[PDB]
């Protein structure tokens, strides 16, 4: 029952933190009032991230977001819609970051990372990495300029993770 419970984190900024941990079983440790997905402007929860999210919740996730496009048809490339987190989290925010590997513009992560400050506190993947193309390190440094709140970020990374250990200690 308590929620938020966000441990083992490096603070980047006073507002973005990392962990080098899988963001499934980083929910099931944190019970995050708000988890972000990285999703497609259509909520098809296949692949990558929005697939791992949509299996943890058995299908659940995919039924909602069919009923959402059904009455309020597809998000826009940077924008985002607030859902059930079902068992993983309180609130689900999708947020769609640009598909490199769809030509979509980089530069629309600043946008897709606007969308984390409607919330006050966050647990997110990096937006716009796996095959959406981003280099990771990349969309770290668009999420710490841009967010404005809390967010926890957890990356499955272990090459970008230790990468992101020592910018920060060349930073201090």
């Amino acid at each position: 029952e308590p929620v938020n419970q966000f441990t083992g984190y490096l603070k980047l900024t006073d507002n973005v933190a990392i962990k080098c941990v899988d963001i499934v079983k980083e929910a099931q440790s944190a019970n995050p009032m708000v988890i972000v997905n990285a999703a497609n402007i259509h909520l098809k929860h296949g692949g990558g991230v929005a697939g791992a999210l949509n299996k943890a919740t058995n299908g659940a996730m995919q039924k909602e977001s069919d009923d959402y496009i059904k009455l309020n048809g597809p998000l826009t490339v940077g924008g985002s819609c607030l859902l059930s987190g079902h068992n993983l989290a309180k609130k689900c925010l999708h947020v769609v970051g640009p598909n490199l590997n769809a030509g979509e513009d980089i530069q629309l992560l600043k946008a897709a990372y606007e969308n984390f400050n409607s919330q006050d506190i966050l647990l997110a993947p990096l937006l716009s990495a796996g095959i959406f193309g981003a280099k990771p390190l990349q969309s770290l440094q668009v999420c710490v300029q841009t967010v404005r709140t809390q967010v926890y970020i957890a990356v499955n990374d272990k090459a970008l993770y230790e990468q992101v250990v020592m910018d920060y200690l060349d930073n201090l």
